[PDB]
C-alpha cells in the first residue's frame, strides 16, 4: 500500500479554504451537493477504490509495468494486446479544440427565478420561483488555445446551459454588452485577424499584433468592443467579478403570443473587479491557470460564484425609439434608458469530476432555445445559429453529441432521428418516420400552448428584396465608443489609453498605428491625443477638428458602464498574503486571522523557504509558499506582522513582494517593526492613503485594511508608481 | 391516431411462424426473453409510445411537416434550428462499413457448458455447467458491401462475443476450417484480389473474376479454402445449417499452468444443409436478404439457432506428430485423427432492437481473450491481433468503442485510460496513472491464479533469428485439398466441378483459366479433367502424369468433411410452399397443415393473387404470397393439394414453380388431380423417387414427404435435371 | 516474369466491343482521349510499371510475402513497420457511403452548347458554341447501399459536375421530372420509410415493404413520383436509355438582369428504353453490376452516352 | 489516424517523400493519388507483377531486418540489467 499511513493523501469532503487541502473531483470533495443534472450523471460516473485494473474489455491485468517480449531483453511481440489497447487509447486521447473560446473553465450550479415571469414569457424555467433549474457554466477567453493562459487581455465568454423541463436553453454570452462585428459573414475574417498570424502562428492570447489592428483600422464597427477590450474590462480579477451579456436582442413570447424584446445580463454578486495590465501580463507567466484555479478553489471553499440574471425589456412598439438599431450587436442599450430588471439568481456550487469529459466535451449553442423565447433578425445572431450545430460534427465526432453525458437533456427527448457515429440510444420504435400508422404516429407533434406546448416561431412580418446589404441604420460607429469613454473614471480612462498605447506599440507597420489613432480622433480628441503622444505621432490640424459624435439619446455618460464609478466591492473570497519572519508576534497573527475570518477573507502565510516557523509564544505556523513561489500577483493585499524583521528586512524577494503589490495598487498593512519596509516603497513618515500602519495589529488596523480591500485598489496611488523600480 | 382501430398494425408478443405477423424489434416481440447482457442494455433502450416529438435538446416540436419560411411560398430561413438539427442528423447517419464481412446478421443468445473444464482451462465461462454466459453472434459474408446479397458463393463469418465474468471473449471464426492464406502480411493482397476490381468496382459479392483467380493461380496455399468455397459449403441454406470454426490453433491454460493446443468448432444442431448454385444465384435477385430474414424469423418463431461448441485438443508433446504444421491456418486437423470433444451449447433466442445500434456497431476481435486461453504463433493469427483494434478507430470513430452499448463488458472494467472522442465514462479517480499514492494505487493489478486472477501469457520458448521467412513446414499445398475432394459424395464432387467451371468461365483472360486447371491437376486428375472439359481445355501429357499428393497421416478420406455423406437431417424450422387453387380439398389441407405443424415445419399458402380463397367446405384460406412473389427458391419443398386444378393448370407461374423446385432437387408432393402436373416435370406413370403422389393427402402421403425433407434434397434426380428447360 | 509471353494479359488501347478484351482504367484504355479536367488530374495519377514496390515513405520492400518473426515458426515482432503500415492502410480503406444514392457509376466527358444563350443567361459555359466544358457524371439508384444491385425498381440519380471557367456548376437531377415530397423537412421521414426497416435492416434496394407504403398512404403528395417508380421508368435498360430532369424550377439571369424560370432536362440520344420487372429482378441476381458494366463497356466500345 | 484524419497522411504535402513511392495500398479517407495499376495485389500477372519487390543490396536495395538472434520465453519482465 502506497498511500501514507496518516491518510494525508486524501482531501477532507468538507469546504476548505484555498491551499488548505489538495483539490479533488467535485463528487469526492462535495458528495452531498446535488441537483437533478448531477444526479442523472450517476449512471456514467466511475469509481476506482477496491477495483481490479483491467483492459477496456474487462480482462484483469497481472503486470502493468512491462511489455511482452521474447526474453527479458528481447523484442516486443505483436500479440501483446494489453500494451496495444493501452497505447492505442493514449494515441487517440485528443479531440479538436473549439475554433474560438478554446481556453475555458466550467462548473455546475443551479438557477432559480425571483418571481413568476408568465406575464412576459411562457418559458417553463421562468414560470415559478420554486422551479430550480440545474446549470453548467463555462467561462472562457476567445483567442488563445486550450493551453494558453487565463489572465490575458481578451473578451471573456460566459456560457450557461440551463437544463429545463422543456428542453436545454443555452445562453451563450460574453463579458461585454456588444460584439466587434455586425454581420456573421465577417466572423472568419475578424477571428483570423485576431488569432495568431498564419505564417508563424504568433502571437498566442494577444490582439497586440499587425493583423488585428489592420482589421480594426479598416472596419470602424469594431471600435466599440475594442474600447471595452482595451479598458480593464479586458483583464478581470476573476470570472466571479465580471458581468455577462447575451449581446443580441432576443424576444420573450408569453402565453397570449405577445413578443417583448429582451437583452440578457448577468450581474456578479461579488461585484466588478479587474487586474491592472502589468499584473495581468506578469500573471500569465507566474500562473497561467490563475482564473481556472480561482474558480475551482472558490467553489471548494464555499465562496460560490453567484450572478443575478437581468432582463432589459423593450416593447415591440418601441423598436425604433432609439438613435441606434436594437438589432445592431455593436450597440449597447444604456441602462439609463432601459433599466435591467433583476429576474433570478444562479449559484455555481460544484466542480466537475473530469475536466475532459464534462468541460472539454460540453457543447453550448445559442440556437438552443425553448418555447417562450425567440430570435430576432440581428444579422450576427442569425449566422451564429448555423455555426454551433455544424462545428460539433467535427469537434465531438458526429451528430450524437447530445448523448455525451454532460450535454444530455434531463427532460424527455424522443424523435425519428437514428444512427450516426457513436450512437448510444437503442430505439425500439417500430417506426423511424412520421406520419406512421405502425406505431400510431408516436412520438407525436404537440400544438403550441401556454405550458408544455411545441415550439412555434413568432410570426414576424418580413418584407424586402433578397439582398446582401448592411442596414443604413447600422452605419454609425463612434457614438457608443464615446459614451463608453465618457462613462469611465479618470483612472479607467488612463488604463484605456495605456491599453491602446501598449498594443499599438507591438504593431510593426507604423501606418497601421496612424490609421488607428485617426479612428480614435473620431471618438474623443483627448483619448486620441494621449495615445498619439505615447506613440510619437502628432495629430494633424484636420484630426484636431473632427466634430465629436453625437450623444446617445441625450446621454452624456452612464455610470453603469464603469467597473468602479459606483462602489460595489465584496471582500468575501479575496486573499491576503501574510509575510512571516522566524519570530512572529503571535498577538498580531491572532488578530489578523480573526478579522479576516469574520469577513470570509483567506490568507496565505509566506516565508523564504517551506516547512514551518515558530512564533514568539511557541505557536508553530505552517508555511504555504515562498515569497517567489506565490507572488503578490496572486493576492489582493499584503500584511506584514511584527516580529524579527531583521530576518527578512534584506530579503530581496520580501522587498520585491511589497514593491510589486505597491505598483499594482494593492492595500499594504505594516505592524510595529514591519514599518521598516516603508523605506523600500518610499512612504513618507506621516503615512500615505492605502498603507495601513500601527504599533501593532489590533482590530482598528484590520478594519482600515478591510476597508481598503472593499475598494479593491488604491487608485490615488497611480501618480506615485512611475517612480518605483518594479 | 392513424393506427387501424382493430390493432392489426402491431405483432402479437408471442412466437409466431414466419409471415404470420409483421416482424418487430426483439424487446417488443419477446419482452420476457432476458439475459444479463440484454438487461444491462435497459439504460439505453428508448421507447416512443405516448411521448411528445422533440428535438435532441428536448424541445417539443409543433409542426414536423414544414420548414420555417418568410411567407408560405417564401424562402427558408437560416433560423430554422429544428429543420437543421433534423437534416444534420440525417446527413451524418452513415459510418464506414467493415473492411471485410461488411454484410452480416446478428442475434443475442446464451451459452452454457455441459461440464466444468477446470482440468484443461481456467477460463471462468467454462468452469461450471450452471454458469450461463450471454452471447451476441454476427454471421456474415466476406467480400460484398453491407448492401450486397446474402446467398452469394463465399465463405461465411461466424463471430461470437461471450460476455464473461472475467472479460469479453470474442471467438471470431468462419464456416470452413481453414483460411486462404498463411501469413497476415498477404491479407490486403488476397482481399484486394477477391474484392471488386479497382478501376470499375465490379463484381459485387463474387470471386468469379480475373484478379481473384490470378492470385489463386499464383499462390497455391489458397487451394484448400478455394476447394471449400467452390463446394456447396460456399452456399449454405441458412446460418443455422452451417458449421463454424475458429481455424487457428489456440492454447487452453489450466490452473496448474499446463498448455493444451485447441481448435474451436461449432456444430449446427439443425444439421448441415446448402443450396445448389442456380438456386443460390437466382435467390440473390428474388430475395437478397434471404439469410438475414430466415435468421430473424426463426428466432421470432421460437426455432432458435442452436450450436454445440467443441474442441479438438492436442497435447503439447504432440505438436510435431502430424504431416502438416498445427500453426498453418491452411491445414485442417481431420476429426478422424483428433475428434471434437463436445463442450457446451449456444442458443440464439432474441433479435436485436435496432440493427444499426447493435449489429452495425458491434466490434468483435480475436485478441479479446480471457485468462485460461492463449494464442499460438500461427502467422495469420498473429497479424489479426493488430488489425481488429486498429480498424475500429475509424469505423467506430475513436478508442472509446467499448463504451458503445452492445460492446460493453457486463463485468467490471477500471483502468487509467482517459479521454478520446465520444468519452462516456466520467472517471472520479484522483489518479490517472500508476503507480500512484494519491488513490492508494487503485485500481490495482491482480496476480494470476486459478479463478479471478490477472492475465499472464504462457511462457512459450522463442528461439530464432529475426526473419521474414515462411516456415518450410508450411510449404505443402495439395494434400488437404485432395483429402477434401476425396471425402465428398459423388454429387458433391459434381457440384465442386461445376463451381470451378462456372467461376472460371467468368475469367476473361484465358491463360488464367489454364493456370488454375494446372493447379487442379496437382490435386486430383479426375477433378482437373472434368473442369478442363467444361472450359474447352485439354490437359497435356505432363499434366496427366503429375503424381497425386500424399495422403494426410494415412487418411484417404474423412466423412466429417462432407455436408451430406452422414445423414444429420432436421426438418424443424424448414418451410413448404402449398400451391392453392380456388376450390381446395379442405380434407387435404387439414392433413397437410397439421402434419407439418407436428414436425415444426412451416407452410406458406400461395396463389395467383392475394386475398382469400374458399375451400370446398367453405373454409376461408388467407393467401401469404403469389406464385411469383414467393418463388420456389424460398422453400424446402412443394405440396399441391387436390381441388379445382384446372384453375392453375394453365398458369405459367404455377407450372414454372414446380419446374424450378424440380431442377433444384426439392421434394414435390402431388395429391389427387394435382398429379396432372406430372406432365409439366415429365414424371412417368409409375412415378419416381422424390415425387410423392397419391389419391389424397392422407395415410402415408405426409410421412413420405417428411422423410424426403429430412434427406434435404433428391440427389438421385441430378441426371434427370440437365434436360429440363428451367 | 508472371505475365503470359503472348501479351494477352493487357487490353488493346483501342475501342473494342464488350467482352473482346479485359476492361481497364480509362487513361490506359484511351490514352489519347483528353479534356482540361482529365489533364489536370495528371498531377495525382500514379503508374506502376518498372517501379520498385515501397512503403508509403518510399522505402523499397525486399519481401512482401512474410511478417518479421523471431524464427520462421516464431511470433510476429512489433518492430515490423512494413507489415503494420500495409495492414493499417487496409484497416482504414472504407469511408461512409452517401446517405442516399450510395450505389452509382460515373464517367468523364464534355459538354458544349449549340448556340450562345447570352440573351437569357450570362452563364459562361452556355455563352459560346465552341467553348467546351469538361464534365463528370454519376448515375445512381437511391435506396440501396454501395454494394446493392443495379437493376432494382427505384428512381435513378443523374448528377453532372460542369467544370466551367467561372466555377463548378453541379446539376444534381433524377430520371423522373418530380420528386416524392414537397418540403425538405420531410426528407429524413420519406428516406427512412423507403430504406431498410430499422429493426432488421430489410429490404435492400426495394420499396416493396410496409413502412414505404405506410408513408405513401399517409402522404398523398408522394403519389405522382410513386406512379413513375411503379411504371417501367423504375427499371431502365441502361443509364444511356433514360431521361434526366433537374426537377425544381431554377432561374436564368441575363446581363440586363432579367430573370426567366427554367426547368432542366436531359434527352438520351440513344432513346428511352426499360426492362420488364421479371427480367430486372432476375438480373439483380444474375448480374447485380449490370448497369455499371454496360456503361463502362459502352464507353470502351466507342458507344459514348450522349444526352441533349 | 485520428490526428491527421486517416491512413493517407503521407499524401499531405509536407509529409510526401521526394523519392518514388509505389505499392498496392488503395483508398482511405482523403485519397489523393489516383492509381492506374490494373492490379491492386501481388503477386499479379495482369501488370507483370509491378511494382516489384527488390532484393537487399549495397545501394538501392530492398529493406531487410538485421537477423539478430532472439532467445527466451514469452515474458512481461524488466531485464535485471535495467534495475
Ligand atoms: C490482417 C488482417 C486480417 C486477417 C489476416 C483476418 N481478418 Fe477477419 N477481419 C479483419 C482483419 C483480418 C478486420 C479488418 O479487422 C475486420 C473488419 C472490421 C472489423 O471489425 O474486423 C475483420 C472482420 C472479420 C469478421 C467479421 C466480424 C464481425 O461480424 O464484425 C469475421 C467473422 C472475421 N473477420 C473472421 C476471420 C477469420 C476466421 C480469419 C482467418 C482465420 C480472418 N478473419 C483473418
Ligand atoms: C455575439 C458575438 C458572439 C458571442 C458573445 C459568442 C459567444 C461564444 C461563447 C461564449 C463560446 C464558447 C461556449 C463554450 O463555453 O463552450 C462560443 C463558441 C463558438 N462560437 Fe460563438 N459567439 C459570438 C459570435 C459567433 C459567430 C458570429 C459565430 C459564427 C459565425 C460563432 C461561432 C462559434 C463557434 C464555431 C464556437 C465553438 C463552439 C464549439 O465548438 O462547441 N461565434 N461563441
Ligand atoms: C429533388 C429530388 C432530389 C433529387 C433529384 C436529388 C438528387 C440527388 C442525386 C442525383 C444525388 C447523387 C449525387 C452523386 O452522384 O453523388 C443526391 C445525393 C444526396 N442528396 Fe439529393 N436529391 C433530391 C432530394 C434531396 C433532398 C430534399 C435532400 C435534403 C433534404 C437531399 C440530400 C442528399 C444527400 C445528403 C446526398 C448525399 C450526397 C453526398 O454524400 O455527397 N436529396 N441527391
Amino acid at each position: 500500500s502506497l498511500a501514507p499511513e496518516d491518510g494525508s493523501h486524501r482531501p477532507a469532503a468538507e469546504p476548505t479554504p484555498p491551499g488548505a487541502q489538495p483539490t479533488a473531483p467535485g463528487s469526492l470533495k462535495a458528495p452531498d451537493t446535488r441537483n437533478e443534472k448531477l444526479n442523472s450523471l450517476e449512471d456514467v460516473r466511475k469509481g476506482s477504490e477496491n477495483y481490479a485494473l483491467t483492459t477496456n474489455q474487462g480482462v484483469r491485468i497481472a503486470d502493468d509495468q512491462n511489455s511482452l517480449r521474447a526474453g527479458s531483453r528481447g523484442p516486443t511481440l505483436l500479440e501483446d494486446f494489453i500494451l496495444r489497447e493501452k497505447i492505442t487509447h493514449f494515441d487517440h486521447e485528443r479531440i479538436p479544440e473549439r475554433i474560438v473560446h478554446a481556453r475555458g473553465s466550467a462548473a455546475h450550479g443551479y438557477f432559480q427565478p425571483y418571481k413568476s415571469l408568465s406575464d412576459i414569457t411562457k418559458a417553463d424555467f421562468l414560470s415559478d420561483p420554486n422551479k430550480i433549474t440545474p446549470v453548467f457554466v463555462r467561462f472562457s477567453t476567445v483567442q488563445g488555445g486550450a493551453g494558453s493562459a487565463d489572465t490575458v487581455r481578451d473578451i471573456r465568454g460566459f456560457a450557461t446551459k440551463f437544463y429545463t423541463e422543456e428542453g436545454i436553453f443555452d445562453l451563450v454570452g460574453n463579458n461585454t454588452p456588444i460584439f466587434f462585428i455586425q454581420d456573421a459573414h465577417k466572423f472568419p475574417d475578424f477571428v483570423h485577424a485576431v488569432k495568431p498570424e498564419p505564417h508563424w502562428a504568433i502571437p498566442q492570447g494577444q490582439a497586440a499584433h499587425d493583423t488585428f489592428w489592420d482589421y480594426v483600422s479598416l472596419q470602424p464597427e469594431t471600435l466599440h468592443n475594442v474600447m471595452w477590450a482595451m479598458s480593464d474590462r479586458g483583464i478581470p480579477r476573476s470570472y466571479r467579478t465580471m458581468e455577462g451579456f447575451g449581446i443580441h436582442t432576443f424576444r420573450l413570447i408569453n402565453a397570449e403570443g405577445k413578443a417583448t424584446f429582451v437583452r440578457f445580463h448577468w450581474k456578479p454578486l461579488a461585484g466588478k473587479a479587474s487586474l491592472v495590465w502589468d499584473e495581468a501580463q506578469k500573471l500569465t507567466g507566474r500562473d497561467p491557470d490563475f482564473h481556472r484555479r480561482e474558480l475551482w478553489e472558490a467553489i471548494e471553499a464555499g465562496d460560490f460564484p453567484e450572478y443575478e440574471l437581468g432582463f432589459q425589456l423593450i416593447p415591440e412598439e418601441d423598436e425604433f425609439k432609439f438613435d441606434f438599431d436594437l438589432l445592431d450587436p455593436t450597440k449597447l442599450i444604456p441602462e439609463e434608458l432601459v433599466p435591467v430588471q433583476r429576474v433570478g439568481k444562479m449559484v455555481l456550487n460544484r466542480n466537475p469530476d473530469n475536466f475532459f469529459a464534462e468541460n472539454e466535451q460540453a457543447a453550448f449553442h445559442p440556437g438552443h432555445i425553448v418555447p417562450g423565447l425567440d430570435f430576432t433578425n440581428d444579422p450576427l445572431l442569425q449566422g451564429r445559429l448555423f455555426s454551433y450545430t455544424d462545428t460539433q460534427i467535427s469537434r465531438l465526432g458526429g451528430p450524437n453529441f447530445h448523448e455525451i453525458p454532460i450535454n444530455r437533456p434531463t427532460c424527455p427527448y424522443h424523435n425519428f432521428q437514428r444512427d450516426g457515429m457513436h450512437r448510444m440510444g437503442i430505439d425500439t420504435n417500430p417506426a423511424n418516420y412520421e406520419p406512421n400508422s405502425i406505431n400510431d404516429n408516436w412520438p407525436r407533434e404537440t400544438p403550441p400552448g401556454p405550458k408544455r406546448g411545441g415550439f412555434e416561431s413568432y410570426q414576424e412580418r418580413v418584407e424586402g428584396n433578397k439582398v446582401r446589404e448592411r442596414s443604413p441604420s447600422f452605419g454609425e460607429y463612434y457614438s457608443h465608443p464615446r459614451l463608453f469613454w465618457l462613462s469611465q473614471t479618470p483612472f479607467e480612462q488612463r488604463h484605456i489609453v495605456d491599453g491602446f498605447s501598449f498594443e499599438l506599440s507591438k504593431v510593426v507597420r507604423p501606418y497601421i498605428r496612424e490609421r488607428v489613432v485617426d479612428q480614435l480622433a473620431h471618438i474623443d480628441l483627448t483619448l486620441a491625443q494621449a495615445v498619439a503622444k505615447n506613440l510619437g505621432i502628432e495629430l494633424t490640424d484636420d484630426q484636431l477638428n473632427i466634430t465629436p459624435p453625437p450623444d446617445v439619446n441625450g446621454l452624456k455618460k452612464d455610470p453603469s458602464l464603469s467597473l468602479y464609478a459606483i462602489p460595489d466591492g465584496d471582500v468575501k473570497g479575496r486573499v491576503v498574503a501574510i509575510l512571516l519572519n522566524d519570530e512572529v508576534r503571535s498577538a498580531d497573527l491572532l488578530a489578523i486571522l480573526k478579522a479576516l475570518k469574520a469577513k470570509g477573507v483567506h490568507a496565505k502565510l509566506l516565508y523564504s523557504r517551506m516547512g514551518e516557523v515558530t512564533a514568539d509564544d511557541g505557536t508553530v505556523l505552517p508555511i504555504a509558499a515562498t515569497f517567489a513561489g506565490a507572488p503578490s500577483l496572486t493576492v489582493d493585499a499584503v500584511i506584514v506582522p511584527c516580529g524579527n524583521i531583521a530576518d527578512i528586512a534584506d530579503n530581496g524577494d520580501a522587498n520585491y513582494y511589497l514593491m510589486e503589490a505597491y505598483k499594482h495598487l494593492k492595500p499594504i498593512a505594516l505592524a510595529g517593526d514591519a514599518r521598516k519596509f516603508k523605506a523600500t516603497i518610499k512612504i513618507a513618515d506621516q503615512g500615505e492613503e492605502g498603507i495601513v500602519e500601527a504599533d501593532s495589529a489590533d482590530g482598528s488596523f484590520m478594519d482600515e485594511l478591510l476597508t481598503l480591500m472593499a475598494a479593491h485598489r488604491v487608485w490615488s496611488r497611480i501618480p506615485k508608481i512611475d517612480k518605483i523600480p518594479a
